[PDB]
């Protein structure tokens, strides 16, 4: 299944933009599993494209997008092209979620 410990170490592409505390480039993932895909984020900016996506970050959302973050979401501004290892998309949700 999806390993966390896996996850924290396959998490590593993403700290460039992104944080459980803050906001910077990208915004912080807190609580990101099982939310509403570009309304949070304490007020982080989102593209329009995201924002109105109207996507719950549910497991089979979220390894869609973090499969190729541009195709699921046409316009997005998360400027990654995105895991192609299946294994460590699930490592990397199952660390998520211990967020
Ligand atoms: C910077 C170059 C980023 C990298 C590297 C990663 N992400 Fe990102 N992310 C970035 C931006 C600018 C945004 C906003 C996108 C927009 O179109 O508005 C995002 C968004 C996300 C989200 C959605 C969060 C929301 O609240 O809906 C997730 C779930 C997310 N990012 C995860 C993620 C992970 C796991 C990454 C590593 C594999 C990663 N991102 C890379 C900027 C950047």
């Amino acid at each position: 299944e999806g390993d966390a410990a896996a996850g924290e170490k396959a998490f590593a592409p993403c700290k460039a933009c992104h944080n459980f505390e803050k906001n910077g480039v990208g915004p912080t993932l807190k609580g990101v599993v099982g939310a509403k895909a570009g309304e949070g984020a304490d007020g982080y900016a989102f593209s329009d494209a995201l924002k109105k996506s109207g996507l719950t970050w549910d497991q089979a959302d979220l390894k869609q997008w973090l499969a190729d973050p541009k195709k699921k979401v046409p316009g997005t501004k998360m400027v990654f092209p995105g895991i192609s290892d299946p294994k460590k998309v699930d490592d990397i949700i199952a660390y998520l979620k211990t967020k």
